[PDB]
């Protein structure tokens, strides 16, 4: 006797709302999409000092969830014939031809297996010239293709090459090509002056208001800002790729194709992928220190999971994000906060909600 919208709101109140007080989080947006119906739940303030409530217009930083858009851009360029994932970066960034990094192929860059790229660029690598010099001075460590080490410079370089192959800056790849193709009208690499009123403050661990600062190859690694409606639309596209023209449909499918495994995690393009149903521990393991911060041997896919799910966490200094979707259940969920909370809490709360919603 309780309508489905209320049942979903109750589950979000039970599992996500307590996080606001536990982690002193000013604002949160949680969305669920099920069977093409969208449910949006907003809590708290996008700006504490302005007493401005979080709402459907609130723009949040996606952090590493941005890599999903970079992966989609790569799938689009590949399916248009602009790149092959077997190409090396010097084919497009000519200044890298005949350098050691030109031995790594695009898929290895997108999926973090160059064997010598860390989580972040060095602090002093700032300018375009400094980024190029960094890649020219790169030298292999581990055998190329054997070890996964999660890396912003790695997928950032992939993104730059994708942009080169499409003859536009990366920001314009997303804002002029990818976002319009996915029907996202409130998603940005650079938030225009006319929308800054909707851009939430992030909040640091001292609850002080902040927003992301510029950095090297920031756009492809962690550069996107979006709203909850737009992120529900992005989940919708991933749930229904057959609803887009062939090139974008194939681009989306490319991001869903698992490439190798590390234990129970399948590395797709941008997305992490898992057999469904996935135990909670499987999902937590994907965000463990061992997987996120250390190098790990990759193995070929053995079980190609027929029934599967995908997720991705992301953070910036002042924001947290989690997105997850389950194709055969026709369901997905997005969480956006303007303060980081532990990845494990995001995964746990989403797991409880998604498993309890009636089919």
């Amino acid at each position: 006797n309780t309508p489905k919208d209320q049942e979903i709101k109750k589950l979000v109140d039970q599992n996500f709302k307590p996080l606001l007080e536990k982690y002193d989080v000013p604002g949160m947006a949680v969305g669920v999409i099920q069977n093409n119906k969208k449910y949006e739940m907003y809590y708290g303030l996008q700006s504490v000092q302005d007493k401005k409530a979080v709402n459907s217009s609130t723009i949040f930083e996606l952090g590493s969830v941005s890599k999903l858009f970079t992966a989609t851009a790569g799938g689009y360029a590949k399916n248009k014939g602009k790149i092959s994932f077997d190409d090396t970066p010097g084919k497009y960034w000519k200044e890298l031809k005949n350098t050691p990094i030109d031995q790594v192929n695009l898929l290895q860059l997108a999926t973090y297996t160059s064997g010598n790229l860390a989580l972040q660029f060095p602090d002093e690598v700032k300018t375009d010239q400094q980024v190029l010099t960094f890649f020219k001075d790169w030298k292999p460590k581990n055998s190329i293709g054997e070890y996964r080490q999660y890396s912003n410079p790695s997928i950032g370089l992939f993104g730059k090459v994708v942009a080169l192959s499409m003859n536009k800056p990366f920001d314009q790849v997303l804002e002029k090509t990818i976002f319009p193709a996915l029907g996202l009208k409130h998603s940005y690499v650079n938030v225009p002056k006319t929308q800054m009123q909707n851009y939430a403050f992030g909040y640091n661990q001292e609850n002080q208001p902040i927003r992301v600062n510029p950095g090297p190859l920031d756009a492809p690694a962690y550069g996107v800002k979006s709203t909850l409606p737009d992120m529900l639309s992005f989940i919708h596209a991933n749930l229904n790729p057959q609803k887009y023209p062939a090139d974008i449909q194939r681009a989306i499918n490319e991001t869903h194709q698992g490439r190798y495994q590390v234990n129970t995690m399948y590395q797709a393009l941008g997305w992490e992928e898992f057999s469904y149903p996935a135990t909670l521990q499987t999902l937590l393991d994907s965000n463990s220190e061992q997987i996120v911060m250390k190098p790990n041997k990759v193995t070929a896919i053995s079980k190609e999971p027929s029934v599967k799910m995908y997720h991705k966490t992301g953070s910036t200094t002042g924001f947290g994000t989690y997105v997850v979707f389950i194709p055969k259940e026709n369901i997905g969920l997005v969480m956006l906060t303007n303060k980081r909370i532990p990845n494990e809490e995001r995964i746990k709360a989403a797991y409880a909600v998604l498993n309890a919603i009636k089919k």
